[PDB]
């Protein structure tokens, strides 16, 4: 029985590595890497991979690994694949250690944008979380910390991190994490998975899939919100994805608002985000 190598990038940065049989269907790795990370509440999460056009895909954990990976070499990531609107309300502090991490790099990316004030918060938080209490004999005037909070660092930044550290005297590493996350879940951008698209016009927008519906960014003045209950059907057809909104009160017809995606997989991988997340938050 044939075994493939598989390498998973984890949150933490570091590279796990196992075999399954080669016909193994996602959940197999899925599984594998989950109880790697002694993580029981896996609902949230999921493995991505780079498809031949370089983008990032789900691993669908129904489906064979070989069938999607394709001619790609057995390389994935474990990530977040729905946010949860309430951290405070997972089960275990685990799951939300893993949810910071992934925030963290959602934060140093540039994908979940960030306040200075909130930038050096949810630092502080991180830095009491793994740190514990400020000490000033391994921070001077002068001190840059290992940690990577903010897409680009100033030496401003480096202090109010201190500064706020400061404040966190007695605080435990689960209390921190949810202390993070109480904050973090409130940026407009918390949990949005952005896709390129244009509108019926031609005019560039981005989409955002999220827990309460589906963003339209048009610019910062101008955004449409489409909340799962006034979505009434979702579709992908050549290029194109459709969504049908539900009638108003006393309207006598649904209507139909279409978008133009860079291509066909681009259009098909949003139709499939999108109908995850509708039933992920139907049902949460
Ligand atoms: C297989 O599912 C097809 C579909 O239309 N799904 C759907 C997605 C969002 C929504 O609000 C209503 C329906």
């Amino acid at each position: 029985p044939k075994s493939m190598q598989c390498k998973v990038i984890l949150l933490d940065g570091s590279e796990y590595t196992c075999d399954v049989e080669k016909r193994s269907r996602g959940q197999v790795l899925f599984d594998k890497v989950c109880e790697h990370l002694n993580l029981l509440e896996k609902d949230y999460f999921g493995l991505t991979y780079r498809d031949a056009e370089n983008q990032k895909n789900w691993l669908d954990p129904a489906k064979e690994i070989k069938k999607q990976v394709r001619s790609g070499a057995w390389h994935f990531s474990f990530n977040v694949k729905f946010y949860p609107p309430d951290p405070a309300q997972l089960s275990e502090d685990i799951t939300r250690y893993y949810l910071c991490l992934q925030l963290r790099d959602d934060i140093v990316s540039g994908r979940l944008p960030c306040s200075f004030v909130t930038l050096a918060l949810l630092g502080s938080y991180t830095v009491q979380s793994e740190l514990g209490d400020y000490d000033p004999d391994e921070c001077g005037s002068d001190y840059i910390s290992e940690f990577r909070f903010a897409p680009n660092h100033t030496k401003e930044l480096e202090d109010k991190v201190i500064e706020l550290h400061k404040s966190h005297r007695g605080m435990t590493p689960a209390e921190a994490e949810m202390h993070f996350l109480e904050n973090a879940k409130k940026l407009s951008m918390y949990g949005v998975d952005l896709h390129h698209a244009k509108d019926s016009e031609g005019v560039e927008i981005m989409l955002g899939v999220c827990a309460s519906g589906l963003l339209i960014y048009r610019d910062r003045l101008r955004i449409n919100r489409f909340a799962w209950p006034k979505v009434l059907k979702i579709s992908y057809k050549r290029n194109n994805f459709y969504i049908k909104i539900r009638p108003g009160e006393f309207e006598q017809f649904e209507s139909t608002i279409g978008f133009k995606l860079p291509n066909h997989r681009a259009a098909k991988r949003l139709w499939k985000v999108c109908v995850e997340h509708h039933t992920f938050f139907r049902l949460l």
